[PDB]
C-alpha cells in the first residue's frame, strides 16, 4: 500500500553536478526543512563559531523541550559573510542540519538563542571534499568554487558561503566538509 525505504533523508533538487578534482560542485535547491540555527553577532567568526557550538550541542544534548538525550550529529554548517575587502563581516549564523528521522518531529528549542527555522527557496552550490580541512581550506574551497563556477550566470548574494563539518577541525576531526555558496 504505502512504499517507503530506509534510504531517504533530504529530498532536494539537484540540477547537475560536475566540477574539478578535490573541489566538486552540485547546484541544488534546499529541502526546506526545519533546522536549528543560532546567529552570533559582535563576536568575530572565530569567537562566534566557538560560542555557537555550545548552543548547538546543548540542544541535542538534552536542553531541548522534548528532553531528547539522543545526541544526533550530522555535518553542521555555518554561514559566513565575506566582504569584497576580503574581510569577513562579523555575523555568523550556524545552521544545524537535523537528521531525517528528526525532521518529521524535532524537539522544540528550550534555549532562546537556538531557533528552529525552515529554509527553502534558495539554490546553493555545494562542494563536497575530503581530507583534513583547516579553516583556510573552507575559504580556499569557496575561492576555488567561485573559480570553477566561472563562466556561468551564477552570482552570489553577499558572497556568503557556508562551512559544513561535524566539528571545527584543528587537524584530524574534519575529514568530510561542505562549502555552500548561495546564488544571488
Amino acid at each position: 500500500n504505502s512504499l517507503f525505504g530506509s534510504v531517504e533523508t533530504w529530498p532536494w533538487q539537484v540540477l547537475s553536478t560536475g566540477g574539478k578534482e578535490d573541489v566538486s560542485y552540485e547546484e541544488r535547491a534546499c529541502e526546506g526543512g526545519k533546522f536549528a540555527t543560532v546567529e552570533v553577532t559582535d563576536k568575530p567568526v572565530d569567537e562566534a563559531l566557538r560560542e555557537a557550538m555550545p548552543k548547538i550541542m546543548k540542544y541535542v544534548g538534552g536542553t531541548n523541550d522534548k528532553g531528547v538525550g539522543m545526541g544526533m550529529t550530522v555535518p553542521v554548517s555555518f554561514a559566513v559573510f565575506p566582504n569584497e575587502d576580503g574581510s569577513l563581516q562579523k555575523k555568523l549564523k550556524v545552521w544545524f542540519r537535523i537528521p531525517n528521522q528528526f525532521q518529521g518531529s524535532p524537539p522544540a528549542p528550550s534555549d532562546e538563542s537556538v531557533k528552529i527555522e525552515e529554509r527553502e527557496g534558495i539554490t546553493v552550490y555545494s562542494t563536497q571534499f575530503g581530507g583534513y580541512a583547516k579553516e583556510a581550506d573552507y575559504v580556499a574551497h569557496a575561492t576555488q568554487l567561485r573559480t570553477t563556477l566561472e563562466g556561468t550566470p551564477a552570482t552570489y548574494q553577499g558572497d556568503v558561503y557556508y562551512c559544513a563539518g561535524y566539528d571545527p577541525p584543528m587537524k584530524p576531526y574534519g575529514r568530510r566538509n561542505e562549502v555552500w555558496l548561495v546564488k544571488a
